[PDB]
């Protein structure tokens, strides 16, 4: 029950879309009850819902935080995928944009085992 | 030097594209390590070391063409992302591929591992 690789494709793109309204309950619920997630990727391994529940509440809380792929979902034959995508929020008052790119594994319950999101300053624009 | 910053990163991530684009199998070998890692596509079995690679891409690359289409993404471990598409013929038909290049840098900027992102799903005319 791995994710094939088209559910792959669907699950990473819904949760871009949970993402851009801000539903934090339903994106939690995306990943598995002990996954980690590294954000930004070489950042120590944030581990269990918990953690990643705040994790979103603080970064989505303003409200105001906006994301939508900017290509395909590009997947494997083992559970995996790879997406690009930009994120529209504030920095220092005035509005930027930031590039990212998240690869992620699901366990075999189509829930995301593990999650990095790769990006840092280059990856911001005014 | 020590690792590739992230503007290094970004910037030998795009010369990498250009190589592939070009088809310059040499230059391409030449940016590994001698004991670089390649999974491609991801999930499938590694590829040890330049003289595999290079038979790989020798294969591969040997009407091939690669751009990128979006911004490399890169962190601060002598890591990055980035979003490509392939253009070739399969048996005349002439076809694209989207794929995502993750890569780890040594101590000495050259591609300590790589795994690229794709499958059919990402396969078009
Ligand atoms: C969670 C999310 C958006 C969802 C992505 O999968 C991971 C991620 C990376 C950087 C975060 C961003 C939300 C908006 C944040 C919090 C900012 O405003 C700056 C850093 C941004
Ligand atoms: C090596 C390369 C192109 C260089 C990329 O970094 C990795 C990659 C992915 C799929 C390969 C492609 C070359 C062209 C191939 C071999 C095809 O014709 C179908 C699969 C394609």
């Amino acid at each position: 029950n791995l994710p094939t690789a088209q559910e792959v494709q669907g699950l990473m793109a819904r949760y871009i879309e949970l993402v851009d309204v801000g539903d934090i309950e339903a994106i939690v619920q995306m990943y598995a009850d002990d996954a980690t997630v590294e954000n930004p990727f070489g950042q120590p391994p944030i581990h269990g819902r918990e953690q990643i529940a705040a994790f979103y509440r603080q970064g989505l809380g303003g409200g105001k935080v906006r994301a939508c792929l900017t290509g395909p979902v590009r997947a494997s034959h083992n559970g995996c995928g790879a997406m690009p995508f930009r994120v529209e929020m504030v920095w220092n008052g005035q509005p930027c944009a930031l590039d990212v790119i998240d690869v992620m594994r699901f366990d075999e319950h189509g829930r995301i085992q593990t999650m990095q999101a790769y990006w840092s300053e280059v990856n911001l624009s005014v």
